[PDB]
């Protein structure tokens, strides 16, 4: 008479292990419940030929996953939360956002570099990153590097760094190699003075049916207040901003003494023009779980009715007062010519 939960995965490894993860920490809430694992593979050709855009194979993957969930084939899903844009379909929500992981961008050396950063490699090293935001900051806060994309997933970037000559370092985030049980390969993590990471980025989101009121109790018990808040204030201000997907566009986030600070920036592609700023609101970290009416929207895409909205629509107030505050500085012009740029492939 049940519902069985019907958990629906890309076939990556890390795709596969973020997965299980929240998987193991439900069945922690709900012992007996019953999940099935289903793991898909199909490939998307449909989802391109509705396209107006370029879509992209990393994009094509989330899209897939959503069709899934709205045929009734899965339940819910688990992406990257900053792989969920700030806008999603309507039939669809994040139904919780889960404790963050590491949020920081982070060095992998070549083993020659042992004890080194970025600031000490010799002028001219080669560091490989196929993220248009990392490339962007990093040429800026080091113009003596030069920085270059780097081909294949993530062992065959650990490969080339330790069979070939070219690159001296890459560019990844620290939670990917945290998930994957590899932190002792990380040489060092970035700061926001070298490189403010991206929205969401360190935290997973699932998601799942809007109006699927059943898996949608069930997935609160996973939202963490705290990276919640944050959440919120980075995913607003970076849809306020409305510039397009991909373009240069960072955060820092803490809750600590009572305030939420949120700092965020625009880069040119290259780096050379830029804006930042921070703002700050009082909000305290709820403790408090909610039965929060259903007829309460979304915010930024995320459904979290048992947590008390107050903070959250703070959050996301805070959020839209720095993307205006960006905005009167010029961002639309930055975003809009890197969003050009980038549209040439
Ligand atoms: C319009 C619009 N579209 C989207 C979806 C979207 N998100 C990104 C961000 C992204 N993703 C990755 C790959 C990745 N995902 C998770 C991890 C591990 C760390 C973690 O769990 O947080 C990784 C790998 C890693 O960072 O080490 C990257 C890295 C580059 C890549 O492999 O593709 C990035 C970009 C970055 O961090 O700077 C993208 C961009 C992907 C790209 O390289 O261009 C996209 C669009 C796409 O797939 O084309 C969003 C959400 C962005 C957000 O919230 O951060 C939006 C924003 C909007 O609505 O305005």
């Amino acid at each position: 008479k049940m519902r069985v939960i019907r958990v629906g995965t890309r076939k990556s490894q890390l795709a596969r292990i973020q997965t299980d993860s929240v998987v193991a920490t439900l069945k922690a809430s709900y012992p007996g419940l019953q999940f099935e694992i289903i793991a898909m593979s199909t490939t998307g050709d449909k989802i391109l030929d509705t396209a107006l855009s370029k879509i992209g194979e990393k994009s094509l993957f989330t899209k897939e996953l959503e069709h899934a969930l709205e045929k009734n084939e899965v339940d819910l899903v688990v992406h990257s939360l900053k792989d969920l844009p700030t806008v999603l379909p309507p039939g669809f929500t994040i139904g919780a956002i889960c404790k963050r992981e590491n949020p920081h961008d982070a060095v992998v050396f070549h083993p020659k570099f042992v004890g080194k950063t970025l600031e000490t490699l010799p002028e001219k090293s080669v560091v490989g990153t196929s993220s248009l935001r990392r490339a962007a900051q990093l040429q800026r806060k080091f113009p003596h590097l030069e920085f270059r994309s780097i081909r294949g997933n993530l062992n065959t970037w650990l490969r080339k760094l330790d069979e070939q000559q070219e690159f001296s370092a890459i560019i990844l985030a620290t939670a990917g190699l945290q998930r994957m049980g590899w932190h002792n390969r990380v040489g060092q993590i970035l700061h926001p003075e070298e490189c403010m990471y991206a929205v969401g980025q360190g935290a997973l989101g699932v998601e799942v049916r809007a109006k699927d009121q059943d898996i949608l109790d069930l997935v609160g018990v996973l939202h963490d207040p705290e990276t919640l808040l944050r959440c919120i204030a980075e995913r607003a201000f970076l849809r306020h901003l409305e510039g397009g997907c991909s373009v240069p566009v960072a955060v820092h986030t803490a809750m600590k003494d009572g305030q939420l600070y949120l700092t965020g920036g625009v880069w040119s592609l290259d780096g050379s023009d830029s804006i930042q700023e921070t703002m700050q609101a009082t909000i305290h970290v709820p403790a408090q779980h909610e039965d929060g009416p259903e007829d309460d929207p979304q915010l930024v895409g995320i459904t979290a009715r048992n947590i008390p909205r107050g903070p959250q629509l703070a959050a996301q107030n805070l959020g839209i007062s720095l993307a205006n505050l960006l905005l009167s500085k010029g961002a639309k012009n930055i975003l809009d010519v890197a969003r050009q740029l980038n549209d040439a492939h």
